């Protein structure tokens, strides 16, 4: 097998760095935090995501990879391609030694809990060596641990944004938020970058919710934050058909749909996408038809489109002059199948039909739906909103400001800050996060003896010290830290 | 733990459901990997990378590792549970996950065009399809995953390409070879990339079009995927550098810090020294001024690495500025100090033991303006290295360039189909040579496709589970710069 060492997962220069110190530098400590928020009407992020990376690298990795390996091994590995690529002839690699002798990463990694909202400027995690010989350990695992976390937890906070809208007008049209928790369901996976991306942000988009296509993030929980699928639902999907399918079955619809619905799953739920030749057609011909059918079945048909405005096809267009396509899809559905009406006066449709729908959806999008929704009397739960690759894939660090920033030096004993300022266009000191009222903030400027003092106040725990795993949240307790 | 997530479980869920709803004698579903539209301004062509990458790791690595060899019981059993307890089934068929196992190889048949090809918007460059009639559902079922895994490498070799695009054109302009260009593209964006897999596919891309790179496991993957060897070629090349972390730990007697550091530290070679930490231009003006003397003794290059402001003012100045060096830019000033050499073309590039790289907001626009204002004042494109970062590699959506796994063809009960829909290709496809151009055939039944064989572009990469074209990174990097 192939091995990616775990001494050279960084930037080229994290290697160089450390010949560059000053003489005695004996400690450095960095911050996680995010700088600014690049999302309307988000000023706080979901901390999600350390818990993955210390497991899956800082301990899984470095062990069967580095620590368990012959120390010839690994020392080849650096100086082979440190020689190859830094066009150095003798590389230096006694630090790799020293450090496999060791055994261990002698290192200090504290975060808040994670389901925390950590405002904007606030920092949610800092690392540090705790032996002097390996200050240069902390600066190399910047790159590694950056890489590795901002996605999980960029992914929560705009799922948390969904979440928030689907939860207010729930409480605005039902009264309870017992839908809530499917109806944000994610489509993503086919666009994220890679499976690991993959499964980092589907992995964030179950803090808030139970929906979801994405299989490997539900077990990326069952993997890391001790979730199991036989006991606690972690995440839920059900059937559905695809444009493929659609356009294989033919142009029979009504045979296809009654198919589909009494026979292929005669029970439960089955989502059937409809917009193959003729939306509007397959609801006023054969949904219309199959009524007597789909209310006899003791689960729910739910109908998908997938083209047009998801706006105007769900809520109607006020401009169109076909009555269907004004009226759109709910209340047409409601129009066929009726339902119930609630305690504030709002439409809930017939629990044997539904809709979802998963394509362009946005968070301003999803807003607009159940506002247009509620516009006419329908409540919000009568849509299930299909989460993409457009909210959970394109982003980057800096859509929440990311950075690790090194505030923090020992050298031959001085303590001091590190911070640049340039002319040309700050985090000072070792830094805790303290409950001040209603909201948290941030401390900086404190040395070890005044960080010592506030110790008691600061919101960020012991995670991982010299190898050791000290905090081990499961994914119930994220959920029930996030949602209350 | 050894946690395995199930080969047959790396989907969409419906892929699952799927399956069933196909009609009663489904014999064949072929698919095809389309970029079909294009939202980089002057880009209508990507660079095709990535397939044999996700070939072997997932369909040739992962399959036979955590699927073929392990216990059939084994895999039914991890496929049963996840489909039971989260698609709320009591009793789940898996006969199908069986028969797979039984067969000990994937039934599918991927053509591909060769890597590094230039693809046009709207052309096709991969298909799959089933190769037993029972296993018609594999094909459905691998969509996402593939998708989950080629779109990144593409895209970033193609915008990786554009950089090198422009870095050619004023190369043979400003200096009349191409041969600073392969470390004038350097990877610095591996801290936000979403994810070290997606870091390495995108650094792979980067590296099809140059040779300079932070990005460690990028190299790393090209060795693992595609038979590069850093002992015997120049896979990627990087440069002691520093970060401002350090250069604040050092203090503010920058004097001495820079001596130290070209003198002592890395007295010979190159080392990159970022110099913005807290005032730039006096950097300049009062360090490397001083220590002119010290850096034309090195046998090496030291390069200044500023991070902030305009990067097209820092580097090629500000017309509006009072202060003579920032009216110049660095360029100027570090010709103005250093001197150097006149090109071919009559363009002035600086003497090789000082140099300039900026890393910080760069875009192919800005790239290609520091180029052009750069040439305005005489001084060749060759003076800058660019330091690409994740808002060019990350901040991309498959969509970027459109991309999509379309079911195309198929075949049921012996009827051949065309698949599409009209809320577009239909049948098998072919890409050939059509004068200049490569265009897309399509509509073509079986026989036709036969017939066309000979002069698709398209090529056999993987049936039954044999590797059928292994490509090298050096001829990748041929077939895309020649
Ligand atoms: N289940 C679905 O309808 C679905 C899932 C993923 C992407 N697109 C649609
Ligand atoms: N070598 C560098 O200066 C560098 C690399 C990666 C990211 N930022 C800076």
């Amino acid at each position: 097998k192939y091995t990616y060492p775990a001494t050279l997962l960084c930037d080229f220069y994290k290697v160089s760095h450390k010949e560059q110190y000053p003489e005695g530098t004996e400690l450095i400590y960095s911050t996680w935090t995010p700088r600014t928020s690049r999302v309307e009407d988000i000023d706080r992020v979901v901390a999600f995501g350390f818990q993955g990376f210390i497991k899956k690298y800082l301990i899984d990795y470095f062990n069967e990879n580095f620590f368990k390996r012959p120390k010839q091994d690994v020392v080849n590995e650096y100086k082979r391609v440190i020689k190859h690529t830094l066009q150095v002839d003798d590389p230096d690699a006694s630090h790799i030694e020293s450090l496999h002798e060791l055994g261990y990463l002698p290192i200090k990694i504290k975060a808040v809990k994670e389901g925390t909202f950590i405002p904007i400027k606030v920092p949610m995690l800092t690392i540090e060596n705790t032996i002097p010989e390996f200050f240069w350990i902390t600066n190399y695992l910047e790159t590694l641990m950056s890489n590795e976390i901002w996605q999980p937890t960029t992914s929560a906070t705009l799922a948390y944004e969904y979440r928030k809208i689907l939860d207010e007008y729930a409480m605005e049209t039902v009264g309870n938020k017992l839908a809530v928790d499917f109806q944000g369901h994610d489509f993503s996976m086919r666009g994220m970058s890679s499976l690991e991306s993959t499964k980092l942000s589907g992995a964030g988009h179950l803090l808030s919710f139970t929906g979801t296509d994405t299989i490997p993030a539900i077990l990326y929980h069952e993997e890391f934050y001790n979730a199991n699928i036989e006991n606690e639902l972690v995440g839920s999907s059900i059937p559905a058909t695809e444009h493929s399918v659609m356009c294989a079955n033919g142009q029979d619809e009504y045979v296809v749909f009654k198919k589909l619905i009494t026979e292929t799953y005669p029970e439960g739920f089955v989502s059937i996408v409809s917009d193959t030749w003729d939306f509007w057609n397959v609801i006023d011909t054969v949904v219309r038809k199959l009524k007597g059918d789909i209310l006899k079945r003791d689960g729910k048909v739910v109908i998908r489109p997938d083209s047009g405005d998801p706006v105007k096809i769900i809520c109607g267009d006020p401009e169109a002059k076909d009555e269907l396509v004004r009226k759109g899809l709910i209340e047409v559905l409601w129009d066929i199948f009726g339902g119930n009406v609630t305690d504030k006066g709002y439409k809930v449709l017939d629990p044997h039909i539904g809709a979802i729908y998963g394509d362009a959806i946005t968070i301003s999008r999803c807003k607009e739906i159940c506002k247009k929704l509620a516009a006419k009397g329908f409540a919000s739960v009568n849509v299930v909103f299909g989460i993409g690759s457009f909210t959970y894939q394109y982003n980057t660090r800096d859509t929440f400001g990311f950075a690790m920033k090194a505030t923090y030096t020992v050298v031959n004993g001085e303590e001091r800050q590190i911070f640049k300022n340039p002319k040309t266009d700050s985090q000072k000191g070792l830094v805790a996060v303290v409950n001040n009222g209603n909201e948290l903030s941030l401390v900086d400027e404190l040395d070890r003896n005044a960080y010592k003092q506030l110790s008691n106040d600061d919101i960020l725990e012991d995670v991982f010290i010299n190898g050791q795993l000290l905090r081990n949240q499961t994914l119930s307790e994220i959920r029930e830290l996030l949602l209350d």
